[PDB]
């Protein structure tokens, strides 16, 4: 009960969709990792994936869009689900930040993630590409949960746990574009029952995050 | 590189030290956990346990006692899963005096964690055990000290093996005290009185941090 049955379907959905309303952005999907691509990433940041992380990388190494010129387009709403490579390299580059160490770092919920800026065992798994990412906690705080998915990076100051596993995150993106929550060209989120203004998926699920802290 | 070496050898030092100098003692290491017994262990606390605490775990399910580790005693694997479930509970008490570690940002500054295996006890809520959820700066299945009196938490090994080890040569070191007694510590170089073996543990600690602070 890892989340691995939510990711395939998660992909399914995804991979739908883009095909049927923007092929620009389905494109972008790379390949399948190989299992030796992701043991090697493995053993380089001597670290487990957990099963659902490893499940999405057996279907899309992250995206990438070579003859672009303006910039890859992020899956996410505009955030760009990051190749292995990067993951490896990203992760190293935190490690880094983590070795060398302003305002107070705090969690919701509360002690569900470590009150740090940065640590060895959170895995990049998106970027904003401006220091900003969703990833994987592999070392939760007391009230948090192994392999979490968590925002942090240089603007969360308050990191917050979004979703129990990463196939729990897919699904739940792939539930917003199956619910219209969208506008176009380039991919953003809007509330469309509510018919709400353009917003950043990033205060979206701060919000969502804060909500259901709230009520529990 | 995981410690299992250091744990086979101590407890080939700890067998042969206990039945020529406390026969008694080592009447208490009880006989080998089997295969099933830590997978069915691992299923219940939702972990994986280290190889080399796995390796120990298959030469003593513990101890029948008076402790081995002067006075402290090796939990059984019935205890283990027992007592982390016992913390696990308060964990969930304390999500309705400050907590710290040395080295700083190596043990999460918080009074319980789900992630924290204990392996030995004072029998008076005290423990060292295994961290399976470190601090920035500090190791995956490190080996520290928590419990009701240990608002700070040590770091005292890199992994279980290093730290079964190291008691190991504290008695080939010749550095006991019998009291058929029962064993407790002293520094035989310095002639010294009898001392609290965590006291010890803390002022090792204390000093290793201390004298690899220079170098960066």
């Amino acid at each position: 009960n890892d989340g691995v049955s939510e990711t395939l379907l998660a992909w399914r959905h995804i991979d739908f969709w883009t095909s049927e309303h923007n092929p620009d952005l389905n494109a972008t999907l790379s390949d399948p990792c190989t299992q030796n691509d992701i043991t090697h990433a493995e053993e380089d940041l001597e670290v487990s994936f957990p099963n659902p992380v490893k499940a999405s990388f057996k279907i899309h190494d992250g995206q990438e869009d070579l003859e672009s010129m303006t910039g890859t387009s992020g899956l996410f709403y505009g955030f760009q689900l990051m190749t292995l490579d990067q993951v490896v390299a990203m992760t190293q580059a935190w490690r880094n930040v983590a070795k060398n160490l302003i305002p107070d770092q705090k969690s919701i919920p509360p002690n569900a993630v470590q009150p740090v800026y940065a640590h060895p065992a959170w895995i990049p798994l998106i970027t904003d590409n401006a220091g900003n990412h969703i990833g994987v906690d592999l070392a939760p705080g007391p009230n948090g949960k192994y392999a979490q998915i968590i925002t942090f990076g240089r603007d969360f100051d308050t990191k917050f746990v979004i979703a129990e596993n990463w196939g729990e995150f897919l699904l739940s993106f792939a539930n917003d574009l199956e619910a219209g929550n969208w506008y176009l060209g380039e991919l953003v989120f809007r509330d469309k029952k509510s018919n709400g203004p353009i917003q950043d998926y990033f205060e979206v699920l701060k919000r969502r995050t804060w909500i259901k802290y709230q009520l529990e």
